[PDB]
């Protein structure tokens, strides 16, 4: 049976994002403004077969709505069994503000509200003409308004959450930072700081370990320990990947080309792991160099407090 979380508002959120719009695959020099068939096919498809609360990740800055909106407008699946998560993109300036990013938005992608809107970043472009107390503000209102179920952040540091914090009459929900057993700690003690002050984290690239496998994997803990597990309960290496980030109380957000991975991201809570097993992953993955796949030129100064 699916399982939730359920944010500091008492809403829930489905507590694994199996469908990102971030990735796709065009035929072109310029993929940029390419449409991407294929993602809207899997989209759709995931939409439509996929069983409960589908949670689906997005964001401005995918610059993907035209393949997401046509999933969502011919999908079978009734909106009320779909988490939409939507981000402005505050890195790259693309809408003046998260007020117009929104609406923008919600007019591409034919629904009337996003499940969860996030600031994308705490590096804001020096070409908005706005700053992060104000963007907050915004979302409070997008909040108040119910176009934005729940709001939030991603990638913040604790001092960014700290600047929210002591300006915001809604305290944010959410936290998107990128999470693995190789990179606990995106930047210095995110993950302490976050769990104790009510703030729910979300992974991004948990199965960064899984993208491809040194030739010698079979020779390092981590990853032997990985495959005795996948066998112990019959399931893949990725589900049991993304069931340890839930284990952790943090929401694994991943994706996927084939639809078979993404029902198997979907199943993860047919099973369940030990405490034991849960440290064991943790302390072993510790012991690994930290690999980062996002904010590289920002974050890379935080590595040495990663692991």
């Amino acid at each position: 049976n699916q399982k939730f979380f359920t944010l500091s508002n008492g809403n829930k959120i489905p507590a694994v994002a199996v469908v990102g719009t971030g990735t796709k695959w065009a035929h072109a020099e310029e993929t940029d403004a390419t449409f991407s068939q294929e993602l809207t096919d899997i989209v759709k498809l995931s939409l439509d077969t996929v069983p409960g609360i589908v949670h689906i990740d997005a964001a401005e800055m995918y610059k993907t709505y035209p393949e997401l909106g046509a999933a969502l407008k011919e999908t079978k699946k009734p909106r009320e069994e779909i988490f939409i998560t939507d981000k402005f993109s505050s890195l790259h300036k693309i809408s003046e503000d998260p007020k117009s990013a929104l609406e923008t938005a919600l007019n591409k992608l034919g629904v009337d509200y996003v499940d969860l809107y996030l600031i994308h970043s705490p590096f804001f472009d020096k070409d908005l003409n706005i700053d992060l107390e104000t963007a907050w503000k915004q979302l409070e209102e997008l909040y108040k308004s119910g176009k934005a179920k729940n709001i939030g952040v991603s990638n913040f540091t604790v001092e960014d959450l700290k600047k929210v914090l002591a300006i915001a009459e809604i305290k944010p929900q959410v936290n998107q930072i990128e999470f693995s057993p190789f990179l606990q700690n995106q930047t210095p003690g995110i993950v302490e700081f976050s769990q104790k002050n009510d703030i729910l984290l979300e992974a991004y690239s948990p199965l960064g370990p899984l993208q491809k496998k040194p030739t010698d994997a079979d020779q390092q803990p981590f990853y032997q320990y990985l495959k005795e597990l996948s066998e112990k309960y019959n399931k893949t290496e990725a589900q049991v990947l993304l069931l340890w980030v839930y284990k952790r109380g943090i929401l694994p957000v991943t994706t996927s080309a084939k639809i078979e991975r993404i029902k198997q991201a979907q199943d993860i809570f047919s099973f369940d792991l030990t405490e034991e097993e849960v440290k064991k992953i943790t302390d072993l993955g510790l012991q690994h160099e930290p690999v980062r796949l996002w904010h590289v030129d920002f974050y890379t100064k935080y590595n040495s407090e990663a692991q």
